[PDB]
């Protein structure tokens, strides 16, 4: 849920698989742009999801195209 920053929206461009192991889910993250696998770790949700950094690296274009200006509203 959103407790702390917002912007989960690059979520939209990558889904977690299951945990289907010892170790528990949501431990790597699979981008439905290119197919790569994308992990968090701990401290991660500080503003800019560790996903929209590899968006603006590869799909920079997909996000400009989009209807995606700004990503931070009260954020600098
Ligand atoms: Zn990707």
């Amino acid at each position: 849920g959103s407790s702390g920053s917002s912007g989960s929206e690059a979520w939209e461009y990558f889904h977690l698989a299951p945990a289907r192991a010892g170790h528990h889910p949501n431990q790597y993250a699979t981008c439905r742009l290119c197919g790569r696998q994308v992990s968090r770790g701990p401290g991660v949700n500080v503003g800019t999801t560790a996903l929209w950094k590899h968006l603006k690296s590869m799909h920079r274009e997909e996000l400009e195209k989009s209807g995606h200006g700004q990503s931070g509203p009260s954020s600098g």
